[PDB]
């Protein structure tokens, strides 16, 4: 009925996201680009190397756009969001919510201002360390973190106010718990799923006293951020009820935004800063061309982008190097579907590798140095890449991809338009090999100081 690709035998201290990735390409070796593993009975089709991935994720694309279980499906019902949703409630919140990210039914404030106002109150707040040895963590959390406070509610926060702090302290415990790794088994039961369970309760039941106060007002011409634009969706799919448009899918929808908006773009920017105190030659070039294209004068806008080539290979470097999700998220096949030599059968689990992508020795020459010349040509001009899917591929694809690029961008040319870096450990013994974690590579431990700028 259904002729999964050859594996080995079933049943495969700590192992890390990582060492499951180094495992995983190993077996490839093996076995090749497609193979299953089995866990007992469970099979898993892994898919390694750029040629299965876009064979699968684009030119199957609606095939492989299924959402496998990733770790226990809690009974608080994360599936009516984006993140864990399946078919037909998937398709439509995942395009609505496309839509009103790129600035359709969500007022006339854009996006890019609202990243602008957060990377300004980002430089303030890297003033008053006044250059001090300082554990950018804290800082570098609020910023991604108001970002979709302000798109969900239209209100962002002071840094010390405790509303947020509430907010943001549930998020870390939540990404604490995910973070953990593994040994067949995930090492986290003394406890830690209640404390999901409770933390997500807690973030749903603060969105929806927020979903009261923009219900008092409701008006079909005045949206000004995503409650409001969904509530109007809400309006206008009645008496073609149901619809996948509910309180508990805005809610679910809402927590899945604040969650994924935040950790990823934290930890990238956390290891950007890292990456450029180890790299003084590339921090110099970067801060050179921001003077040369927009001085100490004005605000960046992405418009400079275009302009700024090296800047540019810089982040994708970052992002490409680092390989934050080794393994994007499970995916699952829609239906039966013959993929090359195999049957595949309708939910299947299907694992893909995106640092045997990021990390191709072909496309990226010494993919395991940092080095912003793999998005350089030979004339030093921007080189673009279809190898760059640190936010996956196809139908899936990280729906906070825009934001996710205007925020590294923005922020990062603010930071070094308005400081130096200066690195407490001499950064030719300076670690920068990252921290064993069961979903992400988060960067090691480090401190820096934020020094005013001056030639
Ligand atoms: C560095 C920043 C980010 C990275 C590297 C990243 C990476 C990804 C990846 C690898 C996936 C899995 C796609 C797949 O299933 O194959 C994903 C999904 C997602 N990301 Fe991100 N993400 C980032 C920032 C964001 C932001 C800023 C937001 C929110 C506005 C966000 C919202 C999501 C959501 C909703 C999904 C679910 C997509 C779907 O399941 O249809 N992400 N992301
Ligand atoms: N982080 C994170 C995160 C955590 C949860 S949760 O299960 O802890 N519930 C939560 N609700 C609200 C806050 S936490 C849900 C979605 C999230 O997103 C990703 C999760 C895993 C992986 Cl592997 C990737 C993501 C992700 C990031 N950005 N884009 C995708």
């Amino acid at each position: 009925r259904g002729k999964l690709p050859p594996g080995p035998t079933p049943l495969p201290l700590q192992i890390g996201i990582k060492d499951i990735s180094k495992s995983l390409t190993n077996l490839s070796k093996v076995y090749g680009p497609v193979f299953t593993l089995y866990f007992g009975l469970k099979p898993i089709v892994v898919l390694h190397g750029y040629e299965a991935v876009k064979e699968a994720l684009i030119d199957l694309g609606e095939e492989f756009s299924g959402r496998g279980i990733f770790p226990l499906a809690e009974r608080a019902n994360r599936g009516f969001g984006i993140v864990f949703s399946n078919g037909k409630k998937w398709k439509e919140i995942r395009r609505f919510s496309l839509m009103t990210l790129r600035n359709f039914g969500m007022g006339k404030r854009s996006i890019e201002d609202r990243v602008q106002e957060e990377a300004r109150c980002l430089v303030e707040e890297l003033r008053k360390t006044k250059a001090s040895p300082c554990d950018p963590t804290f800082i570098l959390g609020c910023a991604p973190c108001n970002v979709i406070c302000s798109i969900i509610f239209h209100k962002r926060f002071d840094y010390k106010d405790q509303q947020f702090l509430n907010l943001m302290e549930k998020l870390n415990e939540n990404i604490k718990i995910l973070s953990s790794p593994w040994i067949p088994i995930i090492d986290y039961f003394p406890g830690t799923h209640n404390k999901l369970l409770k933390n997500v309760a807690f973030m749903k039941s603060y969105i929806l006293e927020k979903v009261k106060e923009h219900q008092e007002s409701m008006d079909m011409n005045n949206p000004q951020d995503f409650i409001d634009c969904f509530l109007m969706k809400m309006e206008k799919e009645k008496h073609n009820q149901p619809s996948e448009f509910t309180i508990e899918s805005l809610e679910n929808t809402a927590v899945d935004l604040f969650g994924a908006g935040t950790e990823t773009t934290s930890t990238t920017l956390r290891y950007a800063l890292l990456l450029l105190l180890k790299h003084p030659e590339v921090t110099a070039k970067v801060q050179e061309e921001i003077e040369r294209v927009i001085g100490r004068n004005r605000s960046p806008c992405m418009q400079d982008r275009s302009h700024m080539p090296y800047t540019d290979a810089v982040v994708h470097e970052v992002q490409r190097y680092i390989d934050l999700l080794p393994t994007s998220l499970p995916h699952a096949v829609t239906c039966d579907i013959k993929f090359r030599n195999y049957l595949i059968p309708k939910g299947t689990t299907i694992l893909i590798s995106l640092t045997s992508v990021l990390h191709d020795n072909k496309e990226f020459p010494n993919p395991e140095m940092f080095d912003p010349h793999h998005f350089l040509d030979e004339g030093g001009n921007f080189k673009k890449s279809k190898y760059f899917m640190p936010f996956s591929a196809g139908k899936r694809i990280c729906v906070g991809e825009a934001l996710a690029g205007m925020e590294l961008f923005l922020f990062l040319t603010s930071i070094l338009q308005n400081f130096n870096l200066k690195s407490l450990v001499d950064p030719k013994n300076l670690d920068t090999t990252p921290v064993v974690n069961g979903f992400a590579s988060v960067p090691p431990f480090y401190q820096l100081c934020f020094i005013p700028i001056h030639h």
